[PDB]
């Protein structure tokens, strides 16, 4: 337990225990010393002004924090493969987290001449928010998770936080945390920390699709004893009203009774990817979907789970209804199309709206001898005693899991972004430098120390997840849709390595590939 | 088990214990970082082009490993000639493998001005391939194995591989390895590492010529009491066919019936030493013996194991049919013959047959009244019941084992390079220094750090194998052939140090001096 | 499917310590003969040492998909492979396990190389392409030799300082010790065992 001591060794590989997978991921990590070892207020004022809706109050602190938080940076791909090839659902159960072989360097930078030398005696600062006592931030689709790719070295994802805010400005209501008002365990080079976290329960997650739609349930082969109102004219002319009425039978399935009806909806303006079937002007934001907290609006985005697009109108999307996630490389700001990868979110048409699209219509009046039949369009659809829907599917660069959040009530807490949602999720994990004063004055001061030796340090972490698996029990004859590879030539690998040593992941990859009925 | 304690001690030298030696050898290694710490893709195409029997595709890795895979690596010159005169056979069956007195050091260049330094914190990680789940590279002959001189300091090869490739392109079935994804042990200055292995049962490596050859197994003064066709004429003149039969007796050994017949065979080019006896033209590619795999040619070598020339034409030996290894300090392009080395498969020539020659003669016709008989030439005869014949000799500098492809079928798969062939051979021993992190910008950045301290590290490594011998029992009354040096006076020692320090071996050495009947 | 072929198992970095005879020439004209040799290196795989050779063969005659590619004659039986046994002549079919074809070229097949079943309701006799359904014996061409290629060349005579070398194709070639190969898959609509002749010897009865 020394210098010369590792404390700890590599762990990375799964385990296929029939019913259960236990990934195990180790990264080497890199962790800078942030804001000057110093607490410092924010807000869209320190950021330069800006409109409303975008207008908040908080702090950036000294301390990262550690974030895997996407099913990558368990998962290989090929692993990925294999459970959504062959299980229709799957959940965490136990998760193991170490840190270890520890290592704090002091830099020297002397007329440019920059040397980097070990400092034995520096300690790293680490501790978990067990309590959830300070803001979670894991669960907003964060970047700075451990990378998908084994080899790569990482940087630490530095902590900072919100509360409430009048514009620029705090009001009474507003908290404002110091982490170093909370118990955590310090360890020099040779010293190591480990914890380990039960997943609440959590449903599985469908990882199927439907083989049968909600309208299409019945016998095509039988009638319903149900009868449906099928004619109330008897013809054209004057005062032709009738009351006719039909069975509702196969060659009328429309019409049929049904005992459940498709999930809520919110509808999102269509997109289309052929630029030049889209309206020419700037409705982005203008025709977005939103809601308003506060006076402030946000995107509703991605919102409740509905389908990409109708039948065979592949080149629709959603404005902000499907998460959209960036090519290997791609830039920040305004990037074409191609350099973008949207998702599908189409499996679910069997039970859930299409976003693009109306819930259905309803009376608007009462049809009278004077007044004609009216109908609207329900634009938007709350829930509804019988209604029956499939959550947003999960992918590979996705989220896993989110803080569900303390309140007096909710409604089928699945984050919306998709995942498993918890009241007491993973716990955040923080960590920071501790500081290391440079030479003080002889003469007593008692101003607090502004001067500080440059250290930056580096380790290794593991993240063990245990996950429980449901294996699928199909009787359906002919084979499945399955995720597989390209058969054809290419130039490189399809999740590999470039020829520059640059790890890309090609496409999503969600999990709906089995099928189930309904 | 800190900074100042050995963590291992030398262990070199042979124990001859009966009918088993064990030999252990310690060298002292230096692995550098290889490929940035990056994983890279690699083809005939990033090689500069070439031609299909050349394209290929696969990936190069920051990995090293050990490699102890040739006999000089474990037999000093004097062992070697003890097992040679003294044993009929031998064989490995246990291993045991340590890596100890790691130095991981750091190396600063300010201004030209290199300095070395130790980073006591830093770790080196190592693996063994115990499944076997990683493209298996020992075996194929490759440098970088450990020293035949103790005192030699050798660099750590580097890992890479290949895949499934369509010229430079690589196909849906090609596969990437990342050897991250395997659990490997950390160690830092302090730590050592170490594993056994037992190998496999194996059949004992024949180590003796036979004093008799297959053609020459009757008593020489016995008649058969079969008979052959031995006049099919009476003479010459018109009409003078017969039949007449005659005893195979001493007088006509090459007539006799035989029960057991020659090893296979696939005729090679035959080239002379003294040059002049040579076609005037480029036959090295042309006329070689090949074979073909999915459209890309093969040189057939060393191929089936055959004798390099009949009797006397010691200057003759087949185009690719024999190994040859480069004297010391040999370069490696169009070096002259006399800077090479080429083996000598001679002693086999009692059951297998010569290379540069047909295996014989056989019927294609059927000769008539009208027509006569007609032979053709055998140029390569596969496996026929009752063959019989030795496996290539083994050196001093050649290999000992390879793996035997995992296929649903083979036939004797002893390895053709000669040595012992094993569907489970020693394990690849993977090595890395684990990258450490230059120092990181203080403003968070996703991207995967790409600035690195340069390391590299060193240390001893020991391989104890034990060998079983199969001695001697005959009951020859007439002395041997023995390996022995030269009793005139020299320059320099064989098998000694040069007087620049420089240890070579003057030429191969083979294990075929005792004899034995067949 | 094997992920990596007979022929390119080295590590694609490091050399050999072998060498291989890569000059018999100095360069044209007159009494030009040397011996200049070369280290096997990652630049020239082809020639690389190996312990392990491709399986056996026994070369099939080659059919397009594409009609017109065929020569027009009638060669079905021909120009098809065959064994006798008491005078009487057979089809090699299937036959040793084989590759249906080179790189790409999948409009291609062996004559009698490779299982062909039909499609449901397809008739008895004369049936077109469109019809049948020829299984691909492609997955295999990592450690079998292609079935409608030769197996190779091997050298015919002694070149010297009169004679050139010679070489010649092996259309078939048997067992020979170092060779290594997979058997033919199967298929769902294919059989799935055999009755092992009783008899004094057979190799890898492997149906």
């Amino acid at each position: 337990d020394g210098v010369g001591s590792s404390s700890g060794n590599w762990h990375c590989d799964s385990q296929w225990l029939g019913d259960r997978v236990i990934t195990t991921s180790t990264r080497t990590w890199a962790l800078p010393t942030y804001n000057n070892h110093l607490y410092k207020q924010i807000s869209n004022s320190t950021s330069g002004g800006s409109s409303n809706d975008n207008a908040y109050f908080g702090y950036s602190t000294p301390w990262g924090y550690f974030d895997f938080n996407r099913f990558h940076c368990h998962f290989s791909p090929r692993d990925w493969q294999r459970l959504i090839n062959n299980n229709w659902g799957f959940r965490p159960k136990r998760l193991n987290f170490k840190l270890f072989n520890i290592q704090v360097k002091e830099v020297t930078d002397n007329n440019g001449v920059k040397t980097i030398a070990n400092n034995l005696t520096s300690t790293v600062q680490v501790f978990t928010d067990s309590d959830y006592q300070l803001p979670y931030v894991l669960g907003s689709a964060h970047e700075g998770c451990l990378p998908p790719f084994p080899a790569d070295v990482f940087m630490i994802p530095q902590y900072g936080y919100l509360t409430l805010n009048d514009g620029s400005q705090a009001v009474g209501r507003s908290s404002f945390y110091c982490l170093e008002y909370f118990p955590s365990q310090m360890l020099r080079t040779g010293n190591n920390f480990q914890f380990s976290y039960e997943f609440e329960n959590v449903p599985f997650h469908s990882s199927y699709a439907h083989s049968q739609s909600l309208d299409r349930l019945m016998n095509p082969l039988i009638d319903q004893y149900l009868y449906y109102l099928s004619k109330t004219i008897n013809g054209s002319g004057q005062n032709q009203q009738t009351l006719k009425f039909s069975v509702a039978g196969p060659s009328n399935m429309a019409v049929q009774g049904r005992n459940y009806i498709p999930g809520p909806s919110y509808r999102q303006q269509r997109v289309s990817t052929t630029v030049t079937q889209n309206n020419n002007s700037e409705f982005a934001w203008p025709g977005a979907s939103s809601w308003a907290l506060n006076g402030r609006n946000s995107l509703m985005n991605p919102g409740p789970a509905m389908a990409s697009h109708k039948e065979g109108e592949d080149r629709f999307f959603p404005l902000s209804g499907s998460l959209i996630f960036g090519k290997q490389g791609t830039g920040r700001d305004n990037v074409d199309a191609d350099k973008v990868m949207i998702t599908n979110e189409e499996e679910i048409k069997t039970t859930n709206p299409v976003a693009t699209e109306s819930y259905g219509q309803v009376a608007t009046n009462h049809q009278s001898a004077q007044a004609q039949a009216q109908t609207g369009w329900v634009q938007n659809q709350g829930i509804l005693p019988g209604m029956v829907w499939q959550d947003r599917d999960v992918y590979l660069q996705g989220p896993i899991w989110a803080k569900i959040p303390h309140t007096d009530g909710n409604f089928h807490p699945s984050p919306l972004m998709g995942g498993f949602g918890m009241k007491h999720p993973p716990p955040q994990i923080l960590i920071k430098n501790t500081p290391v004063p440079a030479d003080p004055p002889t003469a007593f001061n008692k101003d607090k120390l502004n001067s500080f030796i440059t250290q930056y340090s580096t380790g290794q972490v593991s993240v063990e997840i245990e996950w429980e698996l449901q294996k699928e029990n199909s009787k359906r004859w002919n084979p499945e849709i399955q995720y597989t590879s390209n058969y054809y030539k290419s130039n490189n690998v399809e999740f590999a390595v470039n020829t520059e040593g640059v790890y890309s992941e090609p496409r999503p990859i969600g999990t709906r590939y089995l099928t189930r009925n309904l």
